[PDB]
């Protein structure tokens, strides 16, 4: 009923997106830069959608290109998936704790596309997340948010309330947008 | 089940209400000050009430006696409304994105009489939203808020997160308002 | 006993003020500026005076002229009115809650002609309130209560202790300036 | 004539009041929280109200509730022992100076309900006034103010200009509302 | 009825005061300190006693001890005059504008010996006004309202708002006793 | 289903708690603490738990070692309760306006041990609620809720956003405490 398949293909990457807003939390992310699969999967998880992510792009540039491919096309989906809007809660909003970091994350799904990106920590212009593959550079967060914001064309707005560590902080943010959009694309009994 | 009928007659203003909690967003405002009918039709909008609201007064002077009035019985017929306010949730909170702006309301219904407005920007003390007919000034605000917190009996807090556009930032606090009522006045199943 | 008629044609305006001291709040006022009409009222009622004023000015250009020939003209009705002087209580205070703002003043009805205006917020040098007609510029306040002192030949003082909204801080000065007014010049049984 | 009963049955507390705004001093006033009773004793003396106060409270816990729950139906036998409020003086204000201490209230009877309390030392929000039995916090001095006017329906405004000892700064406040109400309460003779 | 007789003979002066609580501002003062007659004779009119005072002292050291010992022979006038203190309106206030200048008293008369004087501008501490005669230094004043206030055994605050003729704020602050003197010592008919 | 007992015999303290996750909130708190058995059947009844709590210790010293152990014992109970935590919403949050009051809590049931307080006025750190029996010091609060959230196993951020009363402070977090929880217990039906 909401769903959407997309397919972007650019010089930078190919990107293939199936959603399903109406899912149970089957999600399959392979993006070729794990910190950020991690992420994605958090976000399908969280929201309760059914996510299929495929991504191949120049990582050995940096992951920036692939990141952001993705999150255009996801919006993209996101905006697809939804529709006319009808019937739908349309506001949600979320708090999420993550030891000592707590995150916030408000939408309006019929509002008109914005993104306002608040309280992060300045050190995570400059912090990088890495392991053994494509590392991830945290001054990235705002650029995803903004993104799928203007992509699916929905108000989007986060804030870091308080935290320290680059790995709660960015969790924290991308479960809070997950648990706002899961109660703003609900049915509403009115 | 649950509504009420006020009449209200001054020096300054006549003022019909007809409110109904339990409604569909069936809503028809007229003061005379158009900004304020637009406010007070989102205010019952959002709310899921069916609201009439036919008011006239001594706007040659300005639109303050009636703005004030009308709050004053719509507070009123709030309060009458809710009755013994028997199996609510009581409490209700709501997140409002509105581009730029962000504002936030909790409503406690069976708290006593009180009202907390905080976060507005200073020039909203001396802006005014003009079109072709009696212009609003942002400054009474806060009045309206006091107003129908002190007229329903309720706990009200409002705040403003962040904001710039008056449009949007006052927009934003009658639609806070809305959805926080919505969510108290609602029967709760425990 | 306590009465005068006063007449004063300008290039700018032709004004008519009738004054009695010892009235019962019979009060009519038309200066073609709805706002000031409002605020003489006020004075009239809560000093107990009977007055009729009647102006027309160029309006036009705006109310400046029209609200301070109407000053002038019932500053000198006051003192016309008051006579001698014999036998009254001669001080008189005041102070006005109104919502939020406290205001109050202070006469002397035999001192010398003088008037100081304190407190007032800085936005009321800039400030005006809106109807349908001709409005009303905050900024001139001080001149109305300098104008009044001045023809009338009193000592005036007028303090607003603190307040946020215009219409009450504005009003809640008139109708003190008409309380201490009231007490002073009411006969003392010594 | 001017007379009222209250009754006030709470899960924290039973209260009754008997009322008469035209008395001659004859109070008495037993509420388990001394200190309080002290400060009623002072109220309804110097306003010259004839006032029967019994209360029981769950004073193990600790006085807030008796207090505040008094309070309320004090508040509320004010207001309808006052009635149409037909050819009253309106208007009252009192200054109390005791010892080094100066306090100031201001009423307006007909005025929409508002507490505005300034002026007192930090260091009453965690000052104890303690003897044999129930103790006093000092902090509750604002509640017990903004109660009785929203109760009454009246605007009462609470300045201290200065002070240092708790029990001056307190009694001084109870007496200048007490004041200020006996001269707003008493018939216009105009 | 309420009378007074006082004779005071120290090292440095003679003193005789006649005071009469219920006059009609009949004042004869004769002190050696013209201006300080001024102010007494001022003290006398506005608080509408019946007073003589005749004082011959060391006025060749300066008039310190003249004045010192007028004011504590008044204060013990006033004290004897008031007697039980029975049937009276007790407390007491009042302002004075005088052109810039607004000073403030308030009085309780039954309350226990105390003065606060505050507000007086730093260059008073210094200033001299001077005749043809014996000079008044304005910083006695505090030293006046002081030695009154003891010797009455009264509660005595005394107040500048502002001022700068130093004539003007000593004149408004013996005028402001006066007034508040009067309406304390009133019989109340409660 | 979600019930548990709890028995803690400790050298301070001697506890029993039976909780009932899935309650109508039938609560009985008895631990020597008056302030503290109000603030749990707060806790209890706001949280649509049934519970009760017997408590008896060293009370003669002060309630902290009581307060303390009941603390962690109730944690212990909740966590018990709480099982494997499958099919419940996990997340919860909650506004709580009480008077002039704003609190906030917020709470991840399957996230690490965490607590996190923050925002309470410094006056809380030697505010004493004294009654009839034993005092509560609200510095203790912060203790409660990490007590309970290190035995629980539980993410639990609470905030004051203002405040001034301490007893209002305290009661408003043990209440959203209470609905943040009861909100995360619930079943999610997807
Ligand atoms: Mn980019
Ligand atoms: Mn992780
Ligand atoms: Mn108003
Ligand atoms: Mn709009
Ligand atoms: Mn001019
Ligand atoms: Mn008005
Ligand atoms: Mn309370
Ligand atoms: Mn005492
Ligand atoms: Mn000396
Ligand atoms: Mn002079
Ligand atoms: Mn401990
Ligand atoms: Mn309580």
């Amino acid at each position: 009923s909401r769903r959407a398949r997309i397919e972007r293909r650019t010089r930078e990457s190919d990107i293939v997106i199936e959603l399903d807003l109406d899912g149970t939390g089957q999600v399959a992310v392979d993006t070729g830069v794990p910190f950020y699969d991690h992420m994605l999967t958090a976000l399908g998880s969280h929201a309760s959608f059914d996510l299929t992510v495929r991504a191949t792009g120049d990582v050995e540039i940096e992951a920036h290109h692939t990141i952001e491919d993705t999150a255009i096309a996801l919006g993209t989906a996101l905006g697809q998936a939804l529709g006319d809007k009808r019937g739908i809660r349309r506001f949600g909003d979320a708090f999420i704790p993550m030891d000592e970091t707590l995150a916030h994350a408000a939408v309006d799904l019929s509002g008109r596309p914005y993104c306002v990106h608040t309280g992060e920590p300045d050190h995570l212009q400059h912090t990088t997340i890495a392991g053994s593959s494509v590392p991830y550079h945290t001054v990235i967060n705002r650029h995803v948010f903004e993104s799928l914001a203007a992509n699916a064309r929905i108000a989007l707005h986060v804030r870091v309330l308080y935290g320290r560590d680059p790995h709660h902080i960015t969790e924290a943010q991308y479960k809070a947008v997950a648990r706002a959009l899961r109660q703003a694309v609900e049915p509403d009994p009115r």
